[PDB]
């Protein structure tokens, strides 16, 4: 009972992870069904990521190019028998059926949605960890040289949602990777120049949501009986780098639980923007937008 | 790059965890060969918690008063056939031993010490996250109602160390549970009567290590010529609430790496207290010490 950074439990998808090697280069892959994902900067050598060729590179290989060991839990013995390229995934075919496959789909998540990471070197999970999606398409990680092919996820029921592949560092602890559609977030290129990133925003409906928190928590000095509408909100937001606030019916059980209107909220945002005076707020002397309204329903019950 | 809150993956843990029933009252245990752990307050029942008597509780208890039941992965039913009382704990045996006991060991973390926690609602892990024992012998975590009997851990290598046991919430996000040797952390009782905590103090040196990991991500604003040595910050941390800095070896690489002396981030932390001024480090307004410089180390260069 209080707001703290949670992950879904990581065993479900660490009995899927599988390590991926292509001549002199390794790294991590998701191995679903009767296909393993992985990223196909796989296939270039290291003196070529500056400039890799992906069309020239995936026709000088064979099936016998790609090795995929699994490490963890049962072993261990899988043949490629087809591959192809995806955007910025590579899609294997393997000869045996992950006997550990979930209930999965495959959605792209959107800015200001959180997700939990499952970080892994060499087919091995090391640790795991939740992040939001920017609304520049970034994500803040914690990735080191050879997480490649680490995999983002949500959970509803026992359906796994994956909906990130790790690729890259864009700049100091700032990251992205794939929608399993292939797109990289954010369209941002698998090869290492220096790539600028648009400017970053305020999650609106999640600073919304933790405003929600601090009420539920005894910190409410910052509600006022004034409003501002959601359309009016929304105007100001376009100028002052917070995304559009959408109302959910999840952010609407919080104004029941609280007797406090978006509106009052979405005033208060516009003032706390101008600064906290004082003043914390779970505090905090600046707005937190990395919890969403289902994070504060769910652990403020 | 990058430094976020870490835990392990869970999956080795989620294969150990179970629900115990008893009467009615329900909660989580923890499976491990033939023994299954959970809190001893699952015997109390939904008034008498105010204040029980757990040694008359137990006599009033045969293996058949217990129900374990596995619920996620491989399904079982799991019949009592011993059960015993380990301070805070039920110590329950079983006629199934857990075809998935992974190496384990049970150690006690002190303070400024992080492990991970799998939250359990009825036996089915719902979340995981990192949490340090408080100085006050407090985490500060997110459990609901039925979360008693989750557990936490820290892994060496293959091996796991099972560390805590969570029983009871205190004041608002403050719990509190105990070792696997019965001792409840920080000597709380289970009961609903109210008891005293000590005062929260900040981790200097995960504090040191988080203001590192800051230097290392390029946010090095607070650094300055100055020093303030360990014998003075320490006899200024008693009086301003802060633990006594110890340095370790960990601590030494995250100096040699950033050419920065723990010296200089002392003197920063004193500076700091006062507060940030209007600036931010690493994305936040307030001191961070739930970082430790073993788990700094380890995100920002992979090492040991």
């Amino acid at each position: 009972s209080g707001l703290v950074k949670m992950s879904h439990p990581s065993g479900d998808v660490e009995a899927c992870m599988v390590q991926v090697t292509c001549g002199s280069m390794t790294l991590n892959g998701l191995w679903l069904d009767n296909t393993v994902w992985c990223p196909r900067h796989v296939m270039c050598p290291a003196d070529q990521l500056s400039d890799p060729n992906y069309d020239a590179l995936l026709i000088s290989m064979t099936n016998h190019s790609f090795s995929v060991q699994k490490h963890i839990g049962a072993p261990a013995n899988l043949r490629v028998v087809g591959h192809a390229m995806q955007g910025t995934l590579l899609k294997l075919t393997v000869d045996v059926a992950n006997p550990s496959t979930p209930a999965y789909t495959f959605t792209t998540v959107k800015p200001g949605a959180a997700f939990s990471v499952l970080a892994c070197y060499n087919g091995r999970p090391t640790g795991t960890f939740t992040v939001v999606m920017r609304p520049n398409y970034t994500i803040k990680g914690s990735f080191l040289c050879g997480s490649a092919g680490s995999v983002g996820y949500t959970k509803e029921g026992s359906v796994i949602n994956f909906c990130y592949m790790h690729q890259m560092e864009l700049a100091n602890g700032t990251h992205t990777g794939s929608a399993f559609d292939g797109t990289m977030y954010g369209a941002f290129m698998d090869k290492q120049v220096h790539q600028v990133q648009l400017t970053d925003k305020y999650c609106s409906v999640n600073v919304v949501a933790w405003l929600y928190a601090a009420i539920l928590n005894g910190c409410a000095w910052f509600v006022k009986p004034n409003r501002t509408s959601v359309v009016s909100f929304n105007e100001w937001a376009l100028a002052n780098q917070f995304t559009e606030f959408v109302g959910t019916q999840s952010v609407d059980m919080l104004a029941v639980k609280t007797g406090v209107a978006i509106e009052q909220l979405l005033y208060a945002i516009q003032q706390l923007y101008t600064g906290f005076q004082g003043k914390q707020i779970l505090g905090s002397t600046m707005l937190e937008d990395e919890f969403t309204p289902e994070d504060v329903n769910m652990q403020i019950m």
